[PDB]
């Protein structure tokens, strides 16, 4: 599996068979058609004790992980029931900055798309949320080319570090708050996992609010590598999958 001609997501069904499913992510959000829901809680972002461990290049995308052994950076609140706990960030772009990111707001596409991922902690440990309906909560944060986005630099260095598969380095005392926007407004409606495999535990949660970057920032994203050490390079570019059918289910609004 991967975003290739040959294992890209046309292609995931095989393997994974819930690909095709009822409650499949991403999605596009058509506008006009969410529902404003009044009885929709604001969010809870609690993350000024997060501690940030490493990044790692996993072949599909590179990852920033956290200490979630005890509720230190936390989501509730929104349509949430319980504690959430940060376990991982990571993106999603494109080759171009007309494409990459998962979620799609009226057709529109945006150059990259940021995914904090949390679990249930009535559940114990991520494993065990993985295996139910509301076992996670993804917040998505859509990213457009404009002006840099500072807190998002001390990412951007580590890279050149963790250019290929398997590759992974020290990364601590990062703070998540500074790739937040400023609005918490979002969409909600359930889902699933944007990779294999693919499970239907998650809880979408998409602000409306895109964050900018510069050119020169997600430039350097698209330089990292699928592949692992010492062989043929293959640009890592275009880790997102085509939206889903919403089959059913409703989209609703904060706002
Ligand atoms: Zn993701």
């Amino acid at each position: 599996w991967g975003y290739g001609k040959h294992n890209g997501p046309e292609h995931w069904h095989k393997d994974f068979p819930i690909a095709k499913g009822e409650r499949q992510s991403p999605v596009d959000i058509d506008t006009h058609t969410a529902k404003y829901d009044p009885s929709l809680k604001p969010l809870s972002v609690s993350y000024d004790q997060a501690t940030s461990l490493r990044i790692l290049n996993n072949g599909h995308a590179f990852n920033v992980e956290f200490d979630d052994s005890q509720d230190k950076a936390v989501l509730k609140g929104g349509p949430l029931d319980g504690t959430y706990r940060l376990i991982q960030f990571h993106f999603h772009w494109g080759s171009l900055d007309g494409q990459g990111s998962e979620h799609t707001v009226d057709k529109k596409k945006y150059a990259a798309e940021l995914h904090l991922v949390h679990w249930n902690t009535k559940y114990g440990d991520f494993g065990k949320a993985v295996q139910q309906p509301d076992g996670l909560a993804v917040l998505g944060i859509f990213l457009k080319v404009g002006s840099a986005k500072p807190g998002l630099q001390k990412v951007v260095d580590v890279l050149d570090s963790i250019k290929t598969k398997g590759k992974s380095a020290d990364f601590t005392n990062f703070d998540p708050r500074g790739l937040l926007p400023e609005s918490l407004d979002y969409w909600t409606y359930p889902g699933s996992l944007v990779t294999p495999p693919l499970l239907e535990c998650v809880t979408w949660i998409v602000l409306k609010e895109p964050i900018s970057v510069s050119s020169e920032q997600v430039l350097k994203f698209r330089k990292l590598n699928f592949n692992g050490e010492g062989e043929p390079e293959e640009l890592m570019v275009d880790n997102w999958r085509p939206a889903q059918p919403l089959k059913n289910r409703q989209i609703k609004a904060s706002f």
